[PDB]
């Protein structure tokens, strides 16, 4: 199962790790991406993911839109995890440097109580603009489930750790 982590909390534990390789190791039951409303896995944590599928995350995101249209900020759906996980819960966490609510990343982390255990980065964090220090603080006072987070940045997970409440 997951190793390294640090426990934060009941059901929350936090490890410096890349995302990719620590789906591929571990090949969780639930992977989160860091998505957009459009599936468009370009850049962040998202492009990385779809990177490691040889892109055939972004081919199945491109049929599911076809098919379902955009999803809401503060939304998921559940696709395949191809080579990372059995399945890739894809959730849309508010982009600041879009000029997105910052008030929907509660609802974005009320994704995550859908699933018993899931491995997942910080929401909204990175490229989307929000404090990682607020996504963690949402991420504890809204996931029940157990939620193994991986943290890229060495210094930013040292930051986390250290300022925990
Ligand atoms: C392999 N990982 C990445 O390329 C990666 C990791 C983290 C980010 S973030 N969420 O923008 O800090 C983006 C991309």
């Amino acid at each position: 199962s997951f190793s390294g982590y640090l426990k934060l909390t009941d059901n929350v534990y936090i490890k410096n790790a890349d995302i990719v390789e620590e789906a591929k190791k571990v090949k969780p039951t639930v992977v989160v991406n860091a998505a957009n409303v459009y599936l468009k896995h370009g850049g962040g944590v998202a492009g990385a993911l779809n990177k490691a599928t040889n892109n055939a995350m972004q081919v199945e995101s491109d049929d599911y839109i076809a098919t379902n249209g955009p999803l809401k900020v503060g939304g998921s759906c559940v696709l395949s995890g191809h080579n990372l996980a059995k399945h890739c819960l894809h959730v849309v966490g508010p982009n600041v440097n879009k000029g997105e609510d910052i008030q929907l990343l509660k609802s974005a982390y009320e994704n995550f109580n859908q699933h018993e255990v899931l491995l997942a980065p910080l929401l909204s964090a990175g490229i989307f603009g929000a404090d990682p220090i607020h996504s963690l603080r949402v991420c504890v006072d809204t996931v029940r489930t157990n939620v193994y987070l991986a943290v890229f940045d060495k210094n930013l997970y040292d930051k986390l750790v250290s300022s925990f409440l």
